[PDB]
């Protein structure tokens, strides 16, 4: 097809093609297994592409869910996730919060299969509710005070990395983000402070009430990476980007009526990189707006957040 709608056969071809275009690995049978197990999730949700500037990095593909279901159980059913995985208890605890309000989405790598389980928690959730579930060890729960001291008091998403027993926890803070607050957040990673123009550019791309994704080791509580990102950046307003990201944004196909590109700056001890996502089918921008995400060039004031901070 050439139209906007998700089509599974075209998606198979586009995964192979896009992976070849950016020099990413491919696992043919494994990809077919993912597509068979999660076809309806991809069809009903927003399906989109992701990669990073690391040479040879995986082509990733994600569904953001409209169909609410136990995606982890499905993944286990399909042989895509170990039934004994030690991170299952945390994911079950987070999914069960608020009477089961959170909704699971899924991230996959063309060369490795299931990569991450995402949770959208259905609102501005107190950090305490997320970071003190009994499934988390004391060393992880102990980081709560560090987040609260930075004003990172509400969580909107968590992306659980099954390969690394880590979670990227997505906070929203009352901003604007300034040089010092960036420095305090970046310092959590333990990585070398960037030069001032790196920071100036990130700040230029933030909504007033900013997001940050913090990488948390779910055994030790160590933080070795933080990420700031900008949603639905128009191609003529892109920040400076690595040539691999520019290539990705040129070759990964988007069929959405409203194109949605995402740029993320990831800072961590193992090395910094740039992340990018690009819409494919099923209206990425719509689902993000419904989750109260803020887009580039729009008002990014969170009035609910500002009420919660006033109390």
């Amino acid at each position: 097809p050439i139209d906007q709608e998700f089509d599974c056969e075209r998606f198979r071809a586009d995964i192979r093609a896009t992976a070849a275009a950016i020099g990413a690995p491919i696992a043919h049978r494994l990809t077919d297994t993912v597509l068979e197990a999660f076809r309806d999730n991809f069809a009903q949700g927003a399906t989109l592409w992701k990669t990073t500037s690391q040479p040879g990095d995986q082509l990733s593909y994600r569904f953001f869910s409209r169909l609410k279901m136990d995606t982890v159980s499905r993944a286990i059913d399909a042989g895509l996730l170990d039934a004994a995985h030690p991170t299952l208890a945390v994911v079950d605890a987070w999914s069960s919060l608020y009477g089961g309000a959170p909704v699971q989405s899924g991230d996959f790598d063309a060369g490795r299969g299931m990569a991450k389980t995402w949770l959208y928690f259905g609102g501005l959730r107190p950090a305490e509710d997320i970071l003190t579930v009994p499934a988390l060890p004391a060393s992880v729960q102990a980081r709560l005070k560090d987040f609260l001291a930075l004003g990172l008091a509400h969580v909107r998403f968590a992306a659980v990395d099954w390969r690394h027993h880590s979670a990227n926890v997505y906070f929203r803070g009352k901003g604007p983000l300034d040089t010092v607050q960036f420095a305090r957040i970046h310092a959590l990673s333990g990585s070398t402070p960037p030069a001032a123009h790196v920071v100036e550019e990130v700040l230029a791309y933030m909504p007033e009430d900013y997001s940050v994704a913090i990488t948390l080791d779910l055994h030790s509580g160590d933080i070795e990476r933080v990420c700031f990102y900008a949603l639905k950046v128009p191609k003529n307003a892109l920040p400076r980007i690595p040539t691999r990201i520019a290539r990705f944004l040129e070759v990964a196909p988007s069929h959405d009526v409203e194109e949605c590109n995402v740029i993320g700056w990831s800072f961590g001890r193992s090395g910094d990189y740039v992340k990018a996502e690009r819409s494919y089918t099923g209206n990425m921008a719509e689902i993000l707006a419904g989750w109260n995400c803020f887009f580039h060039g729009e008002e990014g004031r969170d009035h609910d957040l500002r009420a919660l901070h006033q109390h």
